[PDB]
């Protein structure tokens, strides 16, 4: 993929969380996520996808991934999805918006979903 | 997983799109998506995660998945993430909210991301 | 406004909440909201804006409004914004997506904002 | 209102847009918005609401507002809502997430709504 090398590695967001990803040639993303906040401890599995043949006109590279917040330590009964774009160069970034959905009863489902935004850097 | 059997299979949303997923015991989701709308044709790879040990108190099952909108036919230079919950029973549903991010230039990045909501049924 | 008459009146969403609005010629929206759910009781002030000269090509009419969830009875320390479009005709609707922000400490601000979607009808 | 004085005035976001607001004692927000981006020129009317009696525990102040993107110069057939919180102190900020809805045909309504985030400062 054009940015396979650029995306693969360890990223950090403004909260202090750590995103560890491998980009495959075909568009896969696999890795681990460790949140600095919330009902979370240690690493969680992630998977996702990215555009392995982006535009050559200076546009970013679209991608996304999911974490279900269950591991051997905790289960928050929740999942987050991040949707965003990789922007390459000396100050590389992944700019995302995310959706965190809790399992709820039907009566509470109106209040099931948090929205926010994370920016990941290599430093 | 508690809902491995409930989630695995073919789902359809209010647009007429078709979501084909396999749920693994461990929390994986793998499959294909075919959109009835947008800059899309035929099937695209998806991956995601779900809570394989949900609450037993009538709450839904949190899950999410991604599609990068590249296949052998088209490349929209975009990715969607769906975040939601599976609700089991005679009228099973997956209720989601989604985020569709386009690769953009930095000048247009304010306008990179669409938000919406899809409800999937087995019929 | 083109839809001043169509928008003005009493609307109900899928939760059972009641939206009472007056549309002004100039684009204003003023009224009251009464939620069927959440940390809310009785009516709350709303204000917002709508496109008073929409496209004539069958497109909906863009609009939005806010409620801060303080009245004489309760204060949730929160505000919701609905962003959407009015679609006229025998089955008129307002289709919206909303953002509910809580006041939080800086440590909890990542979790400050809920997202959802409401559809309002005249019946 | 507790933050009537703190909110009232001229704010600027990371795009260079200019938000000019007056906060009323009762919870009103009135003013003008001028966007540095998009299908916009000059000032547009805004209205909204804020929590005029916030928590005293260091939490921010919830608020929101709307702009319909029609004025004497242009009509984008769209509306944005910002939902967020005011945080007072030497570095005051308004942190928001927003929803920009376009009027669309029913066939294109899935793609009607952009989501993003703006941070406003006094400098
Ligand atoms: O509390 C939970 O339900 C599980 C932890 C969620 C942490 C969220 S995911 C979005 C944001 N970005 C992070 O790095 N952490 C929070
Ligand atoms: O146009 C694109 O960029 C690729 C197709 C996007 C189709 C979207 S994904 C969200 C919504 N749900 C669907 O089933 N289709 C649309
Ligand atoms: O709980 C709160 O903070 C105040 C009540 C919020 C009720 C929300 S606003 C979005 C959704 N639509 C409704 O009609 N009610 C809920
Ligand atoms: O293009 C349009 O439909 C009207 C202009 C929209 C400008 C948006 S509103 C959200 C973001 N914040 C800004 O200051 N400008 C853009």
């Amino acid at each position: 993929g054009r940015d396979e090398a650029g995306i693969t590695g360890t990223w950090y967001n403004q909260l202090g969380s750590t995103f560890i990803v491998t980009a495959g040639a075909d568009g896969a993303l696999t890795g681990t996520y460790e949140s600095a906040v919330g009902n979370a401890e240690s690493r969680y599995v992630l998977t996702g996808r990215y555009d392995s043949a982006p535009a050559t006109d200076g546009s970013g590279t679209a991608l996304g991934w999911t974490v279900a917040w269950k591991n051997n330590y905790r289960n928050a009964h929740s999942a987050t999805t991040w949707s965003g774009q990789y922007v390459g160069g000396a100050q590389a970034r992944i700019n995302t918006q995310w959706l965190l959905t809790y399992g709820t009863t039907e009566a509470n489902a109106w209040a099931s979903t948090l929205v926010g935004h994370d920016t990941f850097t290599k430093v």
